[PDB]
């Protein structure tokens, strides 16, 4: 009942700094113990981002524990420590580095060119699933990782809701959350729809799941960082590229799963997005349109979009390799 | 630098700790500056809660700035500093020390008993307003403070949503937020419904409103602390006490405003809770029912409830005093 709490995970990490983090998470942890943990985490991230593969794996695994564990008692300090890593990560990410604001037209055009160039729908694995050709074992690989992307997405969206101080924009994210959590029926929440689909093909849907795929950990860490960022451009970038790409991708995945012999009801997870999302996306765009004139927003948004695509592509690459290792 | 950002509010507080907090909220503030702010805030709260009236008012004003300002860039550090104060505050609150969990029936009975003993609806001001004897200006006093209670309640609910790790419990709070923010029409969010009522009776509904009433600040500080607490018994206590009391209170406030010459549409803010809340309260009860076997939950819940009633009563008393002066 605690496999995804912070302390059990930290005691299982053959990383020295895991003990310093654990001490920082104690109920009566001192300011010096917490700041010490912050210092070791920041140094570990700096070493990893400079090319040290062992330091890279260490800082990522610790950041996964800090940002996505489920013991709320340590969450505030965990997020405080996560911030020390985020500051390094962001100070290492290629910045959009506009000196002045792009036109709204050039902003949408640049947005459109990047989405066209790097969307998950064009990935060879995606066309492969669409192709029909995937074995059952290979669809299990795909859906096993779909679970990690879907099952706590609503929490990342809630972090963005919390940071939208304007009541009408919070209302927009609330409408998103309501839809995502099943409207009036929590049995129809989108994680539980995906769980039903997973159950139909022989897989478990574990609400305490802890990933051991490095590229997947990298993807979830980045998404939580972006949705929690104080400059909501980071979260709006990730939110909007998802809400924009989901319908076409889910339409083709839906068709592929019925072609794999599952029913309309089992694949409901994909079906509902095809119809639920497009109109709400049109309303959600105003939160972005409102901010276009601000170059600080443009730089946060475009930097976040580019980083999200880099980690998504490496994640999809690793899933594709795993898929092809089975038959 | 808007009126409800942290730095403009801090510059207006003639307190030395206000400058230390200001330095701690700077973009390149060091860990030493933040720990200094945290220490001096904790010491200020300790001095105020032991009986230093000026330190009491001072830490309460500072906590209002930390917990409820709207400059998101400092939000994470402000909440870190608020926690240093919360830790002190919770050591002074009378804590429920039950060693064994009440039965579900005994627990519900205790809640009902505490509500019948402490509900805001029994306050002399409430009865007086219900009587139809309130002046237009007196109703204005009432609604000015209604604004402060209503306009950001959804954010506190959202903090509880974030701390409910169970997908089904997050969903229950999401349904609450959806209802609270107007469902498909943000023009009908409940803050905007209250704004429509305030404007119908000559008042401005300011989404950057900053309270200057000490008891109102104490109320809002406590409610945000409770909804943000890592042990969700605190927030579930305040959430559930509010959801339980709102329907009957709002029906009578609605009738009283209609008696005073307000339209059905103008007073919609109070009307919509009469029918929206009773259905939602029955589904929200399962969040409490599932945790009743846990005595730590019961103690957190009951301590929250008693503290909430304490700050709410002092707040209604202060509104009542203002209403009598007009
Ligand atoms: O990749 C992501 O982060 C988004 C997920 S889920 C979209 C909505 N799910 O309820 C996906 O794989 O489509
Ligand atoms: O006491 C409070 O803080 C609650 C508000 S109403 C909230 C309505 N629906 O959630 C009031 O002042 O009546
Ligand atoms: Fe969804
Ligand atoms: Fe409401």
């Amino acid at each position: 009942n605690t496999r995804n709490f912070s302390l059990p995970q930290l005691q299982n990490l053959p990383i020295e700094e895991a003990r310093i983090v654990a001490d920082a998470l104690a109920v009566h942890a001192t300011s010096r113990q917490i700041d010490s943990a912050a210092s070791k985490l920041a140094a570990l991230a700096e070493a990893g981002l400079k090319g040290d593969r062992q330091a890279y794996a260490a800082y990522q695994q610790l950041l996964y524990v800090l940002s996505l564990s489920d013991d709320v008692a340590t969450a505030q300090t965990r997020r405080w420590l996560a911030r020390a890593i985020y500051r390094v990560e962001e100070r290492f990410m290629p910045a959009a580095d506009l000196s002045r604001a792009l036109s709204e037209e050039d902003f949408q055009k640049r947005l459109e060119q990047e989405i066209a160039a790097q969307s998950r729908e064009r990935h060879p694995m995606s066309q492969y699933v669409f192709s029909g050709s995937a074995s059952r074992a290979q669809l299990q690989v795909f859906l096993r990782h779909q679970w990690f992307r879907t099952f706590r997405l609503y929490r990342d969206a809630a972090d963005l809701l919390v940071n939208l101080t304007d009541v009408d924009e919070a209302a927009a994210l609330a409408r998103y959350l309501y839809g995502e959590l099943g409207e009036e029926d929590e049995k129809g929440s989108h994680p539980r729809l995906l769980a039903k689909l997973l159950e139909a093909i022989g897989l478990e849907a574990d609400f305490q799941a802890v990933s051991t795929m490095p590229e997947e950990i990298a993807y979830l860490n980045n998404r939580a960082r972006a949705f929690r960022h104080a400059e909501v451009g980071w979260g709006l970038a990730v939110f909007y590229i998802t809400e924009l790409v989901v319908p076409g991708n889910h339409e083709k995945l839906y068709r592929a799963l019925l072609q794999a012999g599952l029913s309309e009801d089992q694949a409901e997870y994909y079906k509902v997005h095809i119809s639920l999302v497009p109109p709400r996306a049109k309303r959600e765009w105003q939160l972005i349109a409102r901010r276009i004139p601000d170059v600080q927003f443009q730089n946060a948004f475009l930097t976040s979009l580019s980083q999200h695509f880099r980690v998504e592509r490496a994640y999809y690459d690793a899933i594709w390799e795993e898929m092809q290792s089975v038959k």
